[PDB]
């Protein structure tokens, strides 16, 4: 009974955790086996972040420049490059702690947990999901960059993203683990919008599945739908095009409830049509976008 | 920038998680110390849970009944003692991962993180609140019992909470560590049935100063009100009455915004008796009641 935003469990990741400085910069770092990942924009001033030549500046910089600190104890740095938007310091000491771990890049509507971080501590763990304009609505101050994203599966942390940004507009940029930004940002103090945050329609579909395995059923109707009527709908309200695919990957929750995908569009579209007349839903007065069909499930056989 | 249901970092209390095994009962158990803390109701049978008699129901059971497995290891049980509606089983090994801890019985409208687990593997970790009619409402299945709830003040982990029941309702019932249950519930296969949940006011309050801080300012009006006034509207709304005490924990929100206590409540007056028109505060179409005062300092400041 009860459906929550849940987040991971973060003890594999903040056994990870260690403090970066470079100069006067502090941020976050991910040490995993000998080696220890933070932003880029480490190197930098506030002067360098308007228009910063990292390869330019990283030339300035020595294994002695990279000050890393696990706990309160430092670690030697005997190597130093940069991938993409990251650097990669190579420490003399292999992480205790270091989980079973893969680096992955995610897609848009793919839902993580991130643990929040501030000179190398942990503050807190959350939910998350990859928007489609591919920004992250995330809850980070200054000091947060460093902090990663991931999901778990079993023993396994696929650690999918790293904090680099805040847009002016309040929502949040960064890299996967090889220094790859999601989206068109780039790591600079320059104005950077963002585009349409459109709602992942199988992720709310996924969600109406779990309400109904919860006792909130008041939404479904007496309608059906097909794939291109519920698209026309879908596009007017700015929710992502359903495909085949989707509807393939809700199978299993339509199994579970005996609801056909299709017919759970038909009351996903009245809902938007008419709204919730101030009803809710798994305690929410909006339509919930960020669970996944496979979070669903996780949550709903209690998977560990 | 962001504001996120955020829970604690869940690694001090994974290290704390076992699974705990009496005849063909499993549930979660809490090992601090040399004591392993589970719900009681591990001694029952489905046939037991009707009317259990647990004095007369553990006189059957010897301390190698109780089978405690952290890991895939083995923890010898040397004694048992029942506390009110907690087993304490003493083991020969203290627990290497022991973090500094408390046990506190927290009031309605605090809010906690819950590590929820099955058969001793941790599967996710959320924010709750005790609810004014000291339920939970919380995400569990059968074999999440022993689950626990806490706070953390930097490195002191404040156990609050053990999970033991499922209301035919939905919501959750539980005890303090003490095996003290928060309400009028009993370990029993009966219904009962909980009282009305009202809204937790100064956590509202809380909220609508974390959405001021980061951007979400519609909401605030030319009015101001007095606390009798606000009083008046906030019972009619099922609302908990706010006092003196809780505009004085509100006072560094107040003074970081600049809003006074009482034009807030105005704020939220108008909010109550206009609704939301069609908008949303922090993403959410509904007043939110799950961050105190407290959660809305550290999050907004980036406590670790
Ligand atoms: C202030 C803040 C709040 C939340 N998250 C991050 C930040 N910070 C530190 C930045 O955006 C810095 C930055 C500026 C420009 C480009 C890049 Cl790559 C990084
Ligand atoms: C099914 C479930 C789902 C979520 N959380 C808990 C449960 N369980 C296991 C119970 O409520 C058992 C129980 C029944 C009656 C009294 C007590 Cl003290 C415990």
């Amino acid at each position: 009974s009860g459906f929550r935003k849940m987040a991971f469990p973060s003890g594999k990741v903040e056994g990870c955790m260690v403090q970066v400085t470079c100069g006067t910069t502090t941020l976050n770092g991910l040490w995993l086996d000998d080696v220890v990942y933070c932003p880029r924009h480490v190197i930098c001033t506030s002067e360098d972040m308007l228009n910063p030549n990292y390869e330019d500046l990283l030339i300035r910089k020595s294994n002695h420049n990279f000050l890393v600190q696990a706990g309160n104890v430092q670690l030697r740095v005997i190597g130093h490059s940069m991938q993409n938007c990251v650097l990669k310091l190579k420490v003399d000491t292999a992480n205790p702690k270091t989980p079973k771990y893969k680096f992955v890049r995610i897609q848009p509507g793919q839902t993580f947990s991130v643990l929040a971080c501030y000179n190398g501590s942990p503050s807190g763990v959350y939910q998350c999901a990859m928007r489609p304009n591919f920004t992250i609505k995330g809850s980070f101050l200054n000091g947060s960059c460093g902090s990663v994203g991931f999901n778990i599966d079993y023993d396994c942390v696929s650690f999918c993203y790293m904090h680099h940004m805040e847009l002016p507009t309040g929502v949040h940029a960064g890299t996967d683990l090889e220094g790859n930004f999601y989206g068109p940002f780039v790591d600079r103090q320059t104005a950077q919008a963002a585009g349409t945050d459109t709602t992942i329609t199988v992720n709310v579909l996924a969600w109406l599945y779990a309400a109904v395995i919860n006792g909130d059923r008041w939404f479904l109707n007496r309608f059906t739908t097909t794939l291109n009527d519920f698209n026309l709908v879908a596009m007017k309200y700015n929710y992502e095009p359903l495909t085949q695919d989707h509807v393939d990957i809700l199978g299993p929750l339509s199994a579970q409830t005996g609801i056909a995908v299709l017919d759970m569009c038909a009351s996903l579209k009245e809902l938007l049509q008419n709204g919730m007349n101030g009803r809710t839903i798994l305690g929410s007065a909006l339509l919930e976008d960020e669970f996944t069909p496979f979070d669903v499930v996780r949550q709903c056989s209690g998977v560990t």
